[PDB]
């Protein structure tokens, strides 16, 4: 049963919103491609090998909005590729677990850094630019672990209205526009005292 | 060998700290407490409670920011509260992981009764107020994460060296002082158009 790359990264994302990520498993795996486990064990060595394929694949499938427009302000840039990121991990099943227990890849280091170049165009240092990029990255991984892990008194009660009704679009849009904002803020000060 | 609730979860975080999170069964609890497992499962029923504990119990221990001062400004309130909670989470490996995994506690609403009357009494809506705290929230966890989990091209290297060199805490606090300005913003326009 074909054992492509791709067929198998494939099912593997399948498996994953089967399973999860605890579940995933390199025999589960060989079960589900009709094969033995050490024909899939000359095609994947591992787990950990097999996540870091994964964590790469839903990015690059997903994860559209990963360069700037032509002439795109830093703003706008850094709100369209969080926006997109965030939907890029709420597409499967411990989406954002997979993406926290993964290095970094030979892609993903060339667009990060098309990615600074562009910050640095536009005024930030480096480390900056790096730390920008950084925060809003923190902010939306910390926003959707919370969504996707997530299947008394009286103000908490009065307030919950908005925790359900939207799945989080509108609160992590409020809060991406003000972490935005106070970035805008220390970078015009450049700094008289801010 | 002792099994006061107690003795159970001080024998469970110093487990935690050596098998890290997946590790961490009941099987090799009761093998540290010298004592069978029926005899724990009296006590403890499953790796779900036993987290559930843990992660109550960290917080206990370790967050003791989690209520303001008298007169403090609601700014320093979460700049305060958020060192701590983070300092909380980096104190046992995996320490992120067990605070996502669980669903709050009988205490922790109480707490966060508090916290978002103080919120209301400084000009939050309630809504606000609760956005506010969770944002901040989000924003720590996802740091706090990336950097319990670990552990080529030009201008990614050049910014590097404050990459290593520092643990992570100056990136933090200027990414926290971003978003508390930002959240101060949007709360002083009311709204004029900001
Ligand atoms: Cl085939
Ligand atoms: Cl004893």
């Amino acid at each position: 049963s074909r054992l492509d790359k791709s067929k198998v990264i494939n099912s593997a994302l399948e498996l994953l919103n089967e399973v999860g990520i605890e579940g995933l498993t390199t025999r589960k795996l060989a079960q589900k491609l009709g094969v033995e486990q050490p024909t899939l064990y000359w095609h994947v060595k591992n787990k950990r090998a097999l996540l870091d394929a994964l964590a790469v694949e839903i990015l690059a499938r997903h994860h559209d909005y990963s360069l700037p427009a032509a002439g795109e302000s830093w703003q706008s840039f850094l709100r369209n590729n969080a926006m997109s990121f965030r939907r890029a991990l709420l597409r499967y099943r411990d989406g954002a677990k997979v993406h926290l227990g993964t290095r970094p890849d030979e892609k993903q280091y060339d667009t990060v850094e098309t990615q600074l170049r562009f910050m640095t165009e536009n005024g930030f240092s480096l480390r900056d630019g790096l730390y920008a990029i950084s925060w809003v990255s923190h902010f939306t991984l910390g926003a959707v672990l919370e969504q996707q892990e997530h299947t008394l008194p009286p103000l908490l009660r009065e307030a919950l209205q908005i925790m359900d009704s939207d799945d989080g679009e509108q609160a992590f849009l409020h809060g991406l526009e003000s972490l935005i904002r106070g970035i805008e803020v220390q970078l015009t000060a450049l700094l008289q005292i801010v």
